[PDB]
């Protein structure tokens, strides 16, 4: 069965199986995992690189020309959630790094300002890895970032914000939105940390120099678009009956949904305060509920956070009171 | 355990003798081999060094010791271990081609001796491939990551072979050269060779040839001559090593990583071509002592009749067999 098939990272598929007359639903999001797989550029492009320019021309010719189509061409997406913020930036943040001229520049985001995230995302990630997707269907080769290569040992990646205990640097929690810190000439990206692992840890701010600067900006804007895209789709799955209905019963599901908040928990407000009131009902909600916690976690009055002081301990993200563990984040794979 | 060649770069080896049942069981580690081979994949052979600073070349740097082992990690001339003066000339030039730098320091990786390390000179152009320039001082600068090291870094298995033409059909041919004759005349015989990396998906790495890719190309061919030429050079050398050949002379478990490190290089090399022959026709029972022996009139055209030997490429392996038998299997590399 199909679950939001129109979207790039809650496109689904479960599989629903019947063993000794007890019901198991195993979850398959391909999207989501392909998206997250961006920190790690020369992963996300180690076995599309070898494909061809052939790969592109197949997609393009094709009239159908889906959703899954369309964001293999880093392209804008009708029939999926699209965003506004600061896209005049991020266009010019398109010809700064492809060295491109403003013309066919429209050609990722239009006149509209419409852009998906993920599909920004994805083509800032495949430039890091050496690859630009261009207007026409083809690959053109660009230099390869070297953070991109220094990072491709790290099997697991933690995004944190950070600021200042006085000469040191401490985990501070999400206060503004992902969105809110494309503007500002992209510079609330400084306050923003990953800490890569191979399990050794390795923050990737500690990595900073003249050489890698660039790199580390993009590759932490394509994280912030990654989420920008997963609370596009959480708000219009909300207003899904179509979908949403599919799944309304399958509590397993929920499990996802927060682990999939959970990798932006660290960076958006609104997903913090998400996966905070879930691990309250102790991630036991059936999708449709599930929903009216993300859209209650839109305001910062649904959850009481000022009150929570956070730790980084083992390479988890750890917020929590003084009485108990509020909320557990885990490192995402790749 | 037990050290076997500790002043040599592809034969440094450690093995550890064990009795089991009252059966003595022999466990050979290889590590420089594997990690010259590696070299194939040079965003692989550099993914752990790359995260170590600068810091870690001056540690070793400073140190009066100088053995070989450090000398290798600063890609330079290595006494008290094998090296070469085969187009050392052509050599020390392509070093100030493809890192732009100058004539007067590029002379410290090949000296006015001529003589160099050709493991150290793989080492320093694979790590430049991988995007990172071993420098005179001890430094890391950051150079071009190559796209093809990128292109490569998903294979694991990687089959050097040469080639000819059947008319208008590329077949492969059987090394009748040694692997060093391929960088002379410029570099040029090295377009007769081909390395068929796979995923166990086959991909010919002149299948991947381009104007952007051509000068990666070029050199992840030499790195792979280079790591011959100091595998022959180690195996010579050995030959007239009482010390350490006694030492493991009746380990004929050691006869098959011989073999199997020499199979690397039989496809390209004439002389790994009949060494490894030969030992086949003997079932890989023989102990080290007559192993070198044997790689000796190797270096002869006339020691094995390999004229009438046609050689085939089957499911990404080297076979070279005529009549009614395989005389000779060769595997891919890993990594
Ligand atoms: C944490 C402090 C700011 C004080 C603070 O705690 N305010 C949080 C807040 O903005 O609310 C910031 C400001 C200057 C920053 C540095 C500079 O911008 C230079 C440089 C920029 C790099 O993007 C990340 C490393 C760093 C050293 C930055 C680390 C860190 O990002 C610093 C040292
Ligand atoms: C922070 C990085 C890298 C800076 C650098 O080269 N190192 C400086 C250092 O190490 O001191 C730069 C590179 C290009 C910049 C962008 C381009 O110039 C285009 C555009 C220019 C605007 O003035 C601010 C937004 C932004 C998107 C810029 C954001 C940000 O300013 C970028 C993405
Ligand atoms: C095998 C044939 C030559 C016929 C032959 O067998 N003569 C061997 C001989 O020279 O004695 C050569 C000539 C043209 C070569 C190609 C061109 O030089 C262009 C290009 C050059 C690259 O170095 C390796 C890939 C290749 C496609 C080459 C593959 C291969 O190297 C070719 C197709
Ligand atoms: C074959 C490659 C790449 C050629 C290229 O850019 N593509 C051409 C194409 O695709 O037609 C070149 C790049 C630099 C060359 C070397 C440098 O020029 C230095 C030196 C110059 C000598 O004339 C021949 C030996 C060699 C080592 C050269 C061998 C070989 O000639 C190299 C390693």
């Amino acid at each position: 069965q199909q679950v939001c098939p129109n979207y790039v990272m809650l496109r689904s598929s479960v599989t629903t199986k019947v063993v000794r007359n007890v019901v198991e639903y195993q979850i398959r999001t391909g999207g989501f995992f392909s998206c997250l797989a961006m920190l790690r550029p020369l992963q996300y492009a180690k076995r599309e690189r070898l494909l061809g320019q052939r790969n592109l021309e197949r997609i393009s010719t094709r009239d159908i020309l889906q959703t899954r189509d369309l964001h293999s061409l880093c392209m804008p997406t009708p029939d999926a959630p699209m965003s506004n913020h600061q896209a005049s930036t991020m266009r010019e943040l398109i010809c700064s790094y492809f060295k491109v001229d403003h013309a066919d520049g429209l050609k990722y985001i239009p006149m509209d300002e419409r852009y998906s995230p993920s599909s920004l995302a994805r083509l800032f990630t495949m430039g890091m890895a050496g690859l630009h997707i261009t207007t026409e269907p083809s690959y053109k080769r660009v230099p390869i970032m070297h953070l991109a290569a220094d990072l491709d040992c790290m099997t697991l990646a933690l995004p944190y914000m950070i600021t200042l205990d006085g000469d040191t640097v401490v985990p501070v929690a999400p206060t503004l939105s992902a969105e809110q810190l494309l503007d500002d000439g992209l510079k609330g990206l400084a306050c923003m940390d990953i800490s890569y692992g191979c399990e050794s840890s390795r923050c990737i701010n500690e990595l900073y120099c003249e050489e890698t600067a660039e790199a580390i900006c993009v590759l932490k804007t394509c994280l912030v678009l990654n989420c920008m895209q997963f609370k596009l789709e959480m708000d219009d799955l909300a207003h899904n009956a179509a979908e949403l209905d599919k799944i309304q019963m399958m509590i397993p599901f929920s499990e996802r949904v927060f682990r999939m908040a959970s990798s932006f928990a660290t960076i958006d407000a609104q997903c913090f305060r998400f996966c905070v009131m879930m691990k309250d009902k102790n991630l036991k909600i059936d999708m449709r509920e599930t929903t009216r916690l993300w859209t209650r976690s839109a305001s910062d009055d649904s959850v009481a956070t000022s009150s929570l002081s956070i730790s980084l301990d083992r390479g988890r993200w750890v917020a929590a009171d003084a009485s108990d563990a509020r909320l557990l984040v885990f490192p995402i794979r790749v």
